[PDB]
C-alpha cells in the first residue's frame, strides 16, 4: 500500500504499528485526528485475507471514530485498533498487557474499549497497563435506547408527530441490541415486524412484544412506515431502496448505506435516514461518560441526546437541501472545526477528559 | 509484509507520522527499549518509494540496538526517517508537529541530528519535547569525538595485528579528510605516525599535506598503497570483492558506516588475517557524547565512556579468537549478551526504579 499518501489525504496524525513476538500480538492503532481531544477507539480483533486490508480496516475505521465522536458531542478523536488474529485461538495475558504498555507509549493520545473480537477480560489485562482504556466497570441496551429514541425525531419528520402509535417498524435482526430496542418500541403502541437466521430469537421477539415473523430476504418489501436494520450493514441498496414501504430508515447497523449515491437518492423519494453513525452511538457515548466518572443517569441523557442531534440532522437536511448524512458529516466537520478556533486561547493549567 | 519483518527480529513499533500542513511525512522505528529509551537520529532524505523509506528507517534502527548496547549506553535502538528534500521541504510547522508526535511517545524514543537534519532543526523539535539532543546554542562537537573514538579503536586493532598499541613508525591509509577524518589524522601525526591520504576536495589534501608532513594518493587507488593501517573516513560499502585482494594494511579501522558490503566480506578479511575494527563499535564516539548529553553533558566522563572504544574492540578480538568467528559477530554477540545479561540482572521490583529520563 501507499500508506502516506491516504494519510496526507484525509490528514491523518499518526499509525502506530505494535509487536510484541513472545505473545505474537500484531496490532495497527490508527489515530485520525486529536482536535477535540484524546482519540477515542475500541480494539477490533480478527482474521485478515491480507495485512494490506488489514491496515485499510484500522483507517477507514478510525476516520469513522472521528466523526461519530465528533456528532455525539463528545471531547475526543477518531482512532481503531486491528489486531490481526483468531480471536477463538490466538489471545493471551501478555497480548493484552504488550498492547496495554503500547497504548501507554501514547500517553494519553489514544483510549481503546471492546470491539469486534475483544472480551471485557481483555481490557481488564489491558487496564493493568495503562487508564487509557475504558468499559471495564459498569454496552449493547444503551446503543438500543440509542435508537429508541433516535427513531423518534426521524418518525417527526416524515409523520409530523414524534409519536410512535400507528407507525409500523421492521426490526432486522433480534441480536443484543434489536431484541432491548423492541421492547422499548412496542410499549408504546407502535406494530413490529421482526426477522432474523435465529428463527428461535425471532420467536421469542414474536410471542414477547406480540410481532409478526417474516423470512430474512422478505422484510424490505414489508407493509411498513419504519425501517430498523439492527443486523446486517449495506443493507440500502439498489436492490431494496425499491422493495421499502418505509418512509424512515433507523437501526443500530453500521455502514447502513452500501454506496454514498444511495443515500442521495432515498432524499428525493422523501424517506427520512437516521444516519447509522448519529442514532448506535449510545454504545461509545456510555464508556465516554466512564471516563469523566460514571454517572447513570447523565450518562443516558447524553445518550437520551441522539433525538436532537438527529432533529437537528433533519434541519440540515432541508435548510440546506441534501441527504441526512452528508448534514451530518457536516454537523461533526462544523463542530470539531467551530471548537478548534474557540479554543485556540492559551492556558497554562488546560482541562480535558483525562484531567478527571 | 512489515509485521512478518517486525515479528522476525522482534521490532517494537513503526510509527508513522503525517501533519498535512507542514507536509511532514516521518517514519520512528523503534527496534529494541529493553536497556530503556530508543536513541536514534532524524535522517531526512528523497526516497525512491515509500517501501524503501520504512526498509530504511527498520535497517537504521535495529542498527541503533547494537551501536547503543555495545557502547555501554542505557539506551534502546531507533531512528526516524522523513521523506523530504531536506535543501526544500523543510518549515518550522514540520519540526514542531514531529517534535509534538515525538512527545506523544513520552520516553520512548529520544531523537537527534544525522542525514538531512541541521540542529537549528532539533532546536524547533526541542520546542515541543525534551526527548532530543545536540543542542549546540545550550552541547557536544561532534566530529572530534568520533575521531578520537577511532583513534583509540585503532590502537587496541594495531595491539592485535601488529603487536604493540603504539602507532610511531606505522603508515596509515586515511580514506577521506572529512571532519572526522583530520582531527584522526591530528591525533595520528602527533603519536609518530605516518599518513596517506586521499579526498575528492584536494584543497582538504592539501590541508594534511601541510599539517602533518602527508603523502597524497588519487581517490581510486587509496587500497593497494603499501600502508600498515586502513582507515574509510569517507565511505561505506568500502570493503568489497573488489578492495580486499587489493588491500596492504593488516588492520582496517575508521569512522565509516557499512564498511562490510556484504556479511561475508567479514568472514573471509578473518581468514586473510586482516584486523577488522567493526564500524559499529568504532565510530560509536559521536552518539557516546549527545548520549552523555541527556545525563547532563561533562567533558571528562563523556571522553572516558569513548575512551573504553579500546577494550570493546580488545574484547571483540578475543572472542574473534576464542570463538573464531569474523570480528563484526563477536561485536553482534557482544551487544546480545549485554542486553539479554541485564534483562536478568535488573527484573528486580523497585516502585522508584532509575533511568537516563529521571536524570
Ligand atoms: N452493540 C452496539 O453497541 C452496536 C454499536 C455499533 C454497531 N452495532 C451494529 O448493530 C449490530 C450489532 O448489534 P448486536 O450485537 O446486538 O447484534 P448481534 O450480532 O448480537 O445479532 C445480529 C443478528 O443479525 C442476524 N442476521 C444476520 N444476518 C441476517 C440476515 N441476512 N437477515 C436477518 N437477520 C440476520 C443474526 O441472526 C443475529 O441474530 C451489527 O449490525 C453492528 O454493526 C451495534
Ligand atoms: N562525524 C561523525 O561523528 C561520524 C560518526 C558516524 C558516521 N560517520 C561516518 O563518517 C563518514 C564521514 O565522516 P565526516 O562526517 O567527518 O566526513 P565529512 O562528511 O565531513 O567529509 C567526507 C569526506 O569524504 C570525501 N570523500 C567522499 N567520497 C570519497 C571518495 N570516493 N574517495 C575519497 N574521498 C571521498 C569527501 O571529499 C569529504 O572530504 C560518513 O560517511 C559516516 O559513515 C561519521
Amino acid at each position: 500500500l501507499e500508506i502516506f499518501e491516504y494519510l496526507e489525504k484525509y490528514d491523518y496524525e499518526q499509525v502506530v504499528f505494535c509487536q510484541d513476538k513472545e505473545s505474537g500480538l500484531k496490532a495497527i492503532i490508527a489515530i485520525h485526528d486529536t482536535t477535540l481531544g484524546p482519540a477515542l477507539g475500541g480494539t477490533r480483533m480478527w482474521t485478515y485475507d491480507s495485512e494490506e486490508a488489514a491496515i485499510e480496516d484500522a483507517l477507514r475505521l478510525a476516520k469513522g471514530m472521528t466523526y461519530k465522536n465528533a456528532a455525539a458531542g463528545l471531547n475526543l478523536g477518531g482512532a481503531k485498533t486491528v489486531i490481526i488474529g483468531d480471536p477463538r485461538k490466538d489471545k493471551s495475558e501478555a497480548m493484552f498487557r504488550a498492547l496495554g504498555r503500547y497504548i501507554q507509549g501514547l500517553n494519553g493520545r489514544y483510549i481503546t474499549a471492546e470491539d469486534v473480537g475483544t472480551t471485557v477480560d481483555d481490557m481488564d489485562i489491558i487496564h493493568e497497563e495503562t487508564d487509557f482504556v475504558t468499559g471495564i466497570s459498569p454496552p449493547s441496551p444503551v446503543t438500543a435506547y440509542g435508537v429508541y429514541r433516535g427513531m423518534k425525531a426521524a418518525a417527526k419528520e416524515a409523520v409530523g408527530t414524534d409519536n410512535l402509535e400507528g407507525k409500523v417498524i421492521a426490526v432486522q435482526g433480534v441480536g443484543n441490541v434489536a431484541y432491548h430496542l423492541c421492547k422499548h418500541l412496542h410499549a408504546e403502541g407502535a406494530k413490529l415486524i421482526v426477522t432474523d437466521i435465529n428463527k428461535e430469537a425471532v420467536q421469542r421477539a414474536v410471542e414477547e412484544f406480540g410481532a409478526s415473523a417474516v423470512e430474512p430476504n422478505e422484510i424490505y418489501g414489508v407493509e411498513c412506515d419504519i425501517y430498523a436494520p439492527c443486523a446486517l450493514g449495506a443493507t440500502v441498496n439498489d436492490e431494496t431502496i425499491p422493495q421499502l414501504k418505509a418512509k424512515v430508515i433507523a437501526g443500530s447497523a453500521n455502514n447502513q448505506l452500501k454506496e454514498n449515491r444511495h443515500g442521495d437518492i432515498i432524499h428525493e423519494m422523501g424517506i427520512v435516514y437516521a444516519p447509522d453513525y448519529v442514532i448506535n452511538a449510545g454504545g461509545v457515548i456510555n464508556v465516554a461518560d466512564e471516563l469523566y466518572g460514571y454517572n447513570r443517569e447523565r450518562a443516558l441523557k447524553r445518550v437520551e441526546s441522539i433525538y436532537d442531534t438527529i432533529a437537528k440532522v433533519i434541519e440540515i437536511s432541508k435548510r440546506d437541501g441534501i441527504a441526512t448524512y452528508v448534514a451530518a458529516d457536516r454537523l461533526a466537520e462544523e463542530r470539531i472545526a467551530s471548537l478548534k478556533n474557540s479554543r485556540s486561547t492559551y492556558l497554562r493549567n488546560g482541562h480535558d477528559i483525562i484531567s478527571r
